[PDB]
């Protein structure tokens, strides 16, 4: 499912990401835009053989099991496939664990490079929330 921008802002809010660990909703939308272009099915292989999955490109090195990332962890206790569902519940719950881990949203390289320090509130402009 490719979410619309406001559609995804609404779902993220519903699931409690608005100001989670202090990050306003626009941060999460911006991260999703540049991680996956709002496509829940997005996947991308990393150099180390790990893979990023879903709307927030959560990595199999630490967070989810895909059966093919040797020596990895599954800290969200989920198959990485669950991160590709049209329902974002699993992504959001796992993102909450990630963002709580110490480096906040810097965990997401695209957030750090493309969202951090920018006017992220623009990502939710015009949305009914
Ligand atoms: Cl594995
Ligand atoms: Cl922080
Ligand atoms: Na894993
Ligand atoms: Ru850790
Ligand atoms: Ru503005």
């Amino acid at each position: 499912k490719v979410f619309g921008r406001c559609e995804l802002a609404a779902a993220m809010k519903r699931h409690g990401l608005d100001n989670y660990r202090g990050y306003s909703l626009g941060n999460w939308v911006c991260a999703a835009k540049f991680e996956s272009n709002f496509n829940t099915q997005a996947t991308n292989r990393n150099t180390d053989g790990s893979t990023d999955y879903g709307i927030l490109q959560i990595n199999s090195r630490w967070w989810c099991n895909d059966g093919r990332t040797p020596g990895s962890r599954n800290l969200c206790n989920i198959p990485c496939s669950a991160l590709l569902s049209s329902d974002i519940t699993a992504s959001v719950n796992c993102a909450k664990k990630i963002v709580s881990d110490g480096n906040g949203m810097n965990a997401w390289v695209a957030w750090r490079n493309r969202c951090k320090g920018t006017d992220v509130q623009a990502w939710i402009r015009g949305c009914r929330l």
